[PDB]
């Protein structure tokens, strides 16, 4: 998969398991449709999300819903979920998020 | 305002001046309505965003737009806005952002 | 004074109130001499640390104790100080740093 | 290892390559002994630090030196090194270092 998604817990020190992760990318007529989802494996990282034939050139939004995962967690969370745009045109991306219930970040790792 | 916004580049080590922020609030039937905007001043700060008569119960979503700030500043990024969603129920949000090019941190600071 | 150092928890989403935060500054000979001290204040800021005459071009050490920090909220943390070294030669740094028990970020904001 | 360093880089979107790590162990005089150090390799990994013998519990110091590093890239950075403190007593650390001229950003992640 080009685009990869790896989470870590900033609380916990842990890998951030079963995050959902939604993919949205930027339609002709302005609207964002679904593209790709899934969610984070035991090690933090969500692999198979999209492929190359299918990832192609265009506005994408990576959007991080952290209210269940906090949740299931014991922890009712102040920020709820964090989105991200970039434009996909290098050709591995990883955005790496870090996630604590009052803070996020998140970085984008983009490779060859 | 019981909102505000401040936002730093953390690859220049400065106050990010003139960033466009936008606010949304979740509508009845699940949309997000515009609900106030505005640009960071010479502190990096967004005062005035709004008032507590207006900034009721609900969901809101504070979006950051770096690709135009990055830009007058001769750099071409790759995030290109950030978003985070939370709700509004101490009653002083801040929210304090981090910018670079291939990174974003934000953070809520909530106070009496 | 010419260095300002603010907390954030992120744990909490609040200042870090009453954070100890150490500075040295490298001598002739190669040691790391205590140059100033403080505790952060309510709003999570250190004011008065040092001044413009005190504060002469050097390497300095930025160090901020967490450990004692997160004990006093019922908290054992993982990462139990966190250190930054920069050079000193704009006349305004601000050392703004963001806490959790697993993380640490470090800003630097030098204004004039 | 039972100690992993991995640094990326948040300017240019890529793993921090030849980062240079240093690893203290604290003393029963207080002082803080070289433990271990190493380079990052291509992914920004560091591996084979140390040994499960040789990790032994104590009081550990991870310094990453971010002058070296930006300079062949052709920058000048404000922040020269970082340094984080903690307590080893799970048993694989990995600390995840995210890394800016006037910024960082370290996290723990403690795993079996």
């Amino acid at each position: 998969s080009p685009l990869m998604v790896k989470v870590l817990d900033a609380v916990r020190g842990s890998p951030a398991i079963n995050v959902a992760v939604h993919v949205f990318r930027k339609a002709a007529d302005d609207t964002w449709e679904p593209f790709a989802s899934g969610k984070t494996s035991e090690s933090g990282e969500l692999h198979g999300l999209t492929t190359e034939e299918e990832f192609v050139e265009g506005i994408y939004k990576v959007e991080i819903d952290t209210k269940s995962y906090w949740k299931a967690l014991g922890i009712s969370p102040f920020f709820e979920h964090a989105e991200v745009v970039f434009t996909a045109n290098p050709r591995r991306y990883t955005i790496a998020a870090l996630l604590s219930p009052y803070s996020y970040s998140t970085t984008a790792v983009v490779t060859n």
